[PDB]
C-alpha cells in the first residue's frame, strides 16, 4: 500500500514545476498536506479492508485523491474557517445550544426562493440546524419523495435552481443555521445517466448496479432479504423490460448502487465533495445498512458497509473537515449504534428513544423507555444522538425483543398491540395514525400520521397539547441534538386528502407529510389556540435548553422514580427530570426524594418545588428541576 507522501508529490505532477512551485508554498497545500498526514492512512485502511488486492484500488484512489485536492483548493475560505473551527472542536455537535429542524422546501415554503423568505422564522423558533428534504432532480409523479435520485447536481426545477440553493445556504449561514441535507448514497433513480447508461451496456458504468439475467440469484439473496416496502414488490429485487432483474432495496425505481466496484466508490465521494464545497454542514448519510451485499447474510449492516462509510469519513476529514454525517440506521438498537463513531457517522437518529416515547404514551408505563435510557443512551467521545418525536417516514417499532424480554415482555405480541392502538384499532385510543407497510409474511407493520394525529388533536383530546409537551421535552433535554418535524410546533394534523392522489396513494407516509398550515402558524403566538399553546410552549422549552449549560453535552444518569408512570433522569449531576407519562396525576414520594435538595426551581413551570414532601405531576406534565 501507497504512503501519503508518495501519493502527494504525485498529485502535484499535473503542474508545470513553476505552478508547482507555487502550490507547494501555498496554504491551501499545507493544510492538505497535515490532513493527509493524518487521515490519509485511516482512508488506505478502510479501502484495503474492503477491496483488498483490486487492481483498481490504487488508480482509483489516485483519482480520488486528486479530486480531494482539486476540491479543497477551490472550497470557499468562509467555509475553510468553519474547517478549522470544527478541526478543534469535535463536540460542536454536543452542545445545548444546538436545536434542528427538518421540512420539505415544497410542502413548507413553496420553492427555495420561498424558504428563504421562511428563514427569520427559523430564527425565531430557535433553529441551529435545518434539514431541508431531497432537492435534486428526480423522476415526475413518483419519486419517494425525492428519495430517487436522477441527478446529483441539477437542482429539481420546481425548487428553483442550484443558484437558489447557493442563496439558501449562505443566508442559513448568515442566520446561524447550519444546512443539513441528504447524501442518496445506496441507490439512484432508474433514470439517472449512471442507471441507463449501466443498464443499456455502457462500458464505462458496467458493474456500477446488480443486475441478474433471471431470478437464479435473486432467489438465492431473497432467501435473507428483509422487505422494507413489502406493499410494492417481494423481496430486494425488481425485473426490468427486458426480462433482467435489478437489486431494488426500495422501491422499482430505485436502484442499489455496487460498492464492490471500486470506481462507485470514487464516484459517490466526488458527489460527496461537490455537496461539500455548496457549504453543507452535515450530510445525512440515507439507507446506511444496506451498502454492501453477501449472498447468505441479511446485506444489513455488513463489516464493509461500516468501513465504506469510514472511508467516506476519512475523505472529508481530508477535503472538507467541517463537514459531518448524520447516520440513518431504522434497525436494532445493537445495529443503529454501530454506525455512531467520531471516525464513522458522528452523529445518527436515535430510533429506540422516539419509538419508544410513543410506546410509552399508548402504555403509560416507563419501563421500556427507562430501560433504553440507562443502558443504550450514552455514547462514545465526540458523538451525539439526533432525539426525535416524528419523521418524514412512519414509525417502526424497533425496540429489541431481547430487551423487552428482560422484562416480561414479548416483543411480537407488543407490537401488535402498539399498531392496533396508533392505528385507531384499539378500545379507547386516543390515535389517529394510518397503517404502513403490513407485510401478512411476518406480521410487521409502522404507523403513519403526524405527532398531533397520533396524540389525538384531531379530535380535541384534552390531552393533546400536553402529550405533544412531553415528547418533545425528552428529545430536548435527555442529551443530544433534537430535531423537530416543523409543523409540529403548532400541532399540525395529517394530509387527509392523501389518498386521493393517484401518485401517493399506496404510500400512507404522504398523511404525515402536510403542507405549511397558514391558519395555525398564524395563530402561534395566540394563548387561546391549540396552535399558540404548543408553540408557546415548545418555545420555551427550546429557550431553556439552549440558555442553561446544565443540559449541555449528551450523557445522562436515569433516576429511580418509583412510580411506573413516570420517567426521571438527571443531565450533568444538576438536573434533574420528571415526565408523566400517565393521564392521571401521578407521584413521587418524599421517600424517594430524599437524596435530592430540600427545594429546587422548576425551569418548565418556574416555580420553586419542595423535595421534602410527595411530589405530585399533573397528567403528562414536565418538570426540569434544577439540582445543581
Ligand atoms: O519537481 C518534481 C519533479 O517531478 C519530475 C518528473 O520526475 O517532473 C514531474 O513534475 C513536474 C512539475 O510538476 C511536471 O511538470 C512533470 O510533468 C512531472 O513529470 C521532474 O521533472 C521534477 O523535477
Ligand atoms: O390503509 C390506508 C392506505 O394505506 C396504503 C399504503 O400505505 O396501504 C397501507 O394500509 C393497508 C391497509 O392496512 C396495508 O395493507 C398496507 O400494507 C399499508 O401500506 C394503502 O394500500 C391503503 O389504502
Ligand atoms: O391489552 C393491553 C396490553 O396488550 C399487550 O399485551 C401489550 O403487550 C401490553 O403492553 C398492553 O398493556
Ligand atoms: O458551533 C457553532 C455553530 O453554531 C451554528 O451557527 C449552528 O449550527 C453553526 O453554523 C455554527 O458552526
Ligand atoms: O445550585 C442550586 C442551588 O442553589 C440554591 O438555590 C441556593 O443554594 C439551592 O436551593 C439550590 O440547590
Amino acid at each position: 500500500s501507497p504512503n501519503s507522501q508518495y501519493l502527494k508529490t504525485r498529485i502535484l505532477d499535473i503542474y508545470t514545476p513553476e505552478q508547482r512551485a507555487g502550490i507547494e508554498k501555498s496554504e491551501d497545500w499545507r493544510q492538505f498536506s497535515r490532513r493527509m498526514h493524518t487521515h490519509f492512512p485511516k482512508l488506505m485502511n478502510e479501502l484495503d479492508s474492503v477491496y483488498g488486492n483490486n487492481e483498481a484500488l490504487l488508480p482509483m484512489l489516485e483519482m480520488l485523491l486528486a479530486q480531494a485536492w482539486q476540491s479543497y483548493s477551490q472550497r470557499n475560505s468562509s467555509l475553510k474557517d468553519i474547517d478549522i473551527a470544527r478541526e478543534n472542536n469535535p463536540d460542536w455537535i454536543l452542545s445545548n445550544k444546538q436545536v434542528g429542524g427538518v421540512c420539505y422546501v415544497d410542502l413548507f415554503a413553496g420553492d427555495l426562493k420561498g424558504l428563504k423568505d421562511k428563514i427569520p422564522y427559523f430564527q425565531e423558533l430557535g433553529l441551529t440546524y435545518l434539514h431541508l428534504m431531497p432537492l435534486f432532480k428526480c423522476p415526475e409523479g413518483k419519486s419517494d419523495g425525492g428519495y430517487a435520485v436522477s441527478s446529483y447536481r441539477d437542482v429539481n426545477p420546481a425548487l428553483g435552481t442550484i443558484g437558489d440553493l447557493r442563496e439558501v445556504i449562505a443566508a442559513l449561514h448568515e442566520a446561524g443555521i447550519s444546512a443539513v441535507v441528504d447524501f442518496i448514497f445506496n441507490h439512484t433513480s432508474n433514470e439517472h445517466e449512471w442507471a441507463q447508461r449501466c443498464a443499456a451496456g455502457d462500458p464505462l458504468f458496467d458493474n456500477f448496479y446488480y443486475i441478474f439475467p433471471d431470478r437464479r440469484m435473486p432467489d438465492q439473496y431473497d432467501r435473507t432479504l428483509r422487505e422494507i416496502f413489502p406493499d410494492q414488490h417481494p423481496g430486494g429485487f425488481s425485473q426490468l423490460e427486458d426480462g433482467r432483474w435489478v437489486w431494488t432495496t426500495f422501491n422499482s425505481f430505485q436502484w442499489d448502487l455496487n460498492y464492490s466496484n471500486p470506481w462507485v466508490f470514487r464516484a459517490m465521494a466526488g458527489e460527496m465533495l461537490f455537496l461539500a464545497n455548496l457549504g453543507v454542514d452535515i450530510l445525512r448519510m440515507d439507507a446506511v445498512a444496506f451498502i454492501w451485499k453477501q449472498m447468505g447474510t441479511s446485506c444489513e449492516n455488513l463489516p464493509q458497509a461500516h468501513a465504506l462509510i469510514r472511508a467516506f469519513n476519512a475523505v472529508m476529514r481530508i477535503a472538507a473537515p467541517a463537514v459531518f454525517f448524520k447516520s440513518e440506521a431504522i434497525d436494532h438498537p445493537d445495529q443503529v449504534v454501530q454506525y455512531i463513531g467520531q471516525d464513522e457517522c458522528q452523529i445518527g437518529y436515535n430510533p429506540l428513544q422516539m419509538a419508544l416515547l410513543w410506546n410509552t404514551l399508548a402504555t403509560r408505563e416507563v419501563n421500556l423507555l427507562h430501560q433504553a435510557l440507562t443502558y443504550r443512551h450514552n455514547l462514545p467521545e465526540h458523538t451525539a444522538w439526533v432525539n426525535y418525536v416524528r419523521s418524514h417516514d412512519d414509525i417502526g417499532w424497533t425496540f429489541a425483543d431481547e430487551d423487552a424480554a428482560y422484562l416480561g415482555i414479548s416483543g411480537y405480541d407488543h407490537r401488535q398491540f402498539l399498531n392496533r392502538f396508533f392505528v385507531n384499532r384499539f378500545d379507547g385510543s386516543f390515535a389517529r395514525g394510518v397503517p404502513f407497510q403490513y407485510n401478512p409474511s411476518t406480521g410487521d407493520c409502522r404507523v403513519s400520521g403526524t405527532a398531533a394525529a397520533l396524540v389525538g388533536l384531531a379530535q380535541d383530546d384534552p390531552h393533546a397539547v400536553d402529550r405533544i409537551k412531553l415528547l418533545y421535552s425528552i428529545a430536548l433535554s435527555t442529551g443530544g441534538l433534537p430535531l423537530i418535524y416543523l409543523g409540529d410546533e403548532v400541532g399540525t394534523l395529517n394530509d387527509d386528502d392523501w389518498s386521493q392522489d393517484s401518485n401517493k396513494s399506496d404510500d400512507s407516509r404522504w398523511a404525515h407529510r402536510p403542507r405549511y398550515n397558514e391558519a395555525l402558524y398564524a395563530q402561534r403566538n395566540n394563548p387561546s389556540t391549540a396552535a399558540g399553546q404548543i408553540y408557546q410552549d415548545l418555545r420555551h422549552m427550546i429557550a431553556v435548553r439552549q440558555s442553561n449549560p446544565r443540559f449541555d453535552g449528551g450523557r445522562l444518569v436515569t433516576f429511580n422514580t418509583n412510580n411506573k408512570h413516570i420517567i426521571g433522569y438527571i443531565r450533568n449531576n444538576a438536573l434533574l427530570a420528571f415526565g408523566n407519562f400517565s393521564e392521571y396525576p401521578q407521584t413521587v414520594t418524599a421517600h424517594t426524594l430524599q437524596a435530592m435538595p430540600f427545594k429546587a426551581h422548576d425551569l418548565i413551570g418556574g416555580k420553586t418545588i419542595s423535595l421534602n414532601q410527595d411530589l405530585t405531576l399533573q397528567p403528562y406534565q414536565v418538570m426540569w428541576l434544577e439540582i445543581a
